[PDB]
């Protein structure tokens, strides 16, 4: 479905994007969400990272993947304590506080990066375990390499998967977020099902509670034959497609996975870009590579495959000069007059945005256009 002309661009994109990737991968392998954002600068978050990840191991490049997933499994270890100890405290009847809880922004060196009364958050948790589940099954990798960090990250979402948290998005502390739960429910099921896995204390469990994550969805996190931003809404999140691929709360061909994607279509993708929520105030509430990247992997999925070229083609066309991928892009904004001040406290957006370079990678292999 591409020409000459665009399968240069797309596969020059492509090469870029993991050059771009692997240039700014820390010393310690951590991939960095955002290398000349200031206020990101010196921050790796696991969601940004896990993606990012899945799009260099797809591409091929297993060192650099690995070295990711070093990175998070030494972070991880290093949390042992500290998890047994909320573990602890959740068993004498005195639950912590969102102030003691793992956090959202690591350092490079592995130290909370920011302090998650005021951005806790457990999907990156849930994300990781998908990634290097996932990782290790398509290169042939013995999970042992990571199994502590594994056993840190599922012992604390086994414990920790119903509390309300903040949104992929820093919003909401109060609600339990339809994506957040669609991807540790992404994790549970990727250690559940994995046969490297099978004598792991937890098999059973994470399965279960994988299980208990699909009750809660469908009994608050459905409406109108679509999922919901947050359990007890109506409205919808750009986030959502992925709770069908890559977090398999329900098959692509299902009702609600094609609701869902018709839903997001419908309410927060203009011309191939796609808005996070109709709220979103962020820089005006402007197009997200990251989001038209996802919901084109869903339509590929679906089978969907002209669609799914019409937002990798959205994509490509958001590149810089220098083949960078931003955040966003201001080419509709839901609330153009909240922009300026924005770019005044913060700059422009971050650009590359390394999770747009993971998404745009993830949604090329799964054209087939990986050269």
């Amino acid at each position: 479905g591409l020409d000459s002309h665009e399968l240069a661009r797309l596969h020059e994109l492509a090469r870029h994007s993991h050059a771009v990737i692997t240039r700014h991968q820390d010393a310690g392998g951590a991939y960095p969400a955002a290398p000349t954002f200031s206020a990101y600068r010196g921050y790796a978050w696991l969601r940004d990272g896990s993606f990012t990840a899945e799009g260099i191991s797809r591409y091929g490049d297993v060192a650099s993947a690995g070295r990711f997933h070093d990175w998070v499994d030494g972070v991880l270890r290093r949390r042992r304590g500290q998890v047994d100890d909320l573990l602890a405290a959740v068993d004498r009847g005195e639950v912590p506080s969102n102030e003691g809880m793992l956090p959202t922004r690591f350092t490079f060196d592995g130290n909370d990066g920011s302090d998650p009364w005021w951005d806790f958050q457990t999907d990156g948790y849930g994300m990781w375990l998908w990634s290097v589940v996932t990782h290790a099954a398509r290169h042939g990798l013995d999970l042992e390499r990571w199994r502590a960090g594994i056993d840190v990250a599922v012992d604390y979402l086994l414990a920790f998967w119903d509390r309300p948290c903040y949104d992929w998005w820093e919003e909401h502390v109060e609600h339990r977020h339809v994506s957040t739960l669609g991807a540790i429910h992404g994790g549970l099921v990727a250690v559940g099902t994995c046969a490297a896995l099978r004598s792991a204390p937890w098999s059973a469990a994470t399965l279960q509670v994988a299980a208990r994550i699909r009750s809660l969805v469908s009994a608050e996190g459905v409406v109108d034959g679509h999922l919901v931003k947050w359990l007890g809404s109506s409205a919808v999140d750009g986030s959502l497609p992925a709770c069908v691929v890559p977090f398999g709360l329900v098959p692509p061909d299902d009702d609600v996975a094609a609701m869902t994607r018709a839903a997001v279509a419908k309410d927060l993708d203009v011309d191939g870009g796609v808005h996070r929520f109709a709220a979103d105030v962020f820089y005006g509430g402007g197009q997200w590579i990251l989001l038209s990247a996802l919901l084109g992997w869903n339509l590929a999925a679906a089978g969907d495959t002209a669609g799914a070229l019409r937002h990798l083609r959205w994509i490509a066309d958001q590149a810089d000069a220098d083949g960078d991928l931003p955040a966003q892009v201001p080419h509709h904004l839901l609330h153009p007059g909240s922009r300026a001040e924005w770019v005044a406290r913060w700059g422009t957006v971050a650009t590359p945005l390394l999770w747009s370079h993971g998404m745009y990678l993830i949604l090329a292999d799964e054209l087939g256009l990986l050269p």
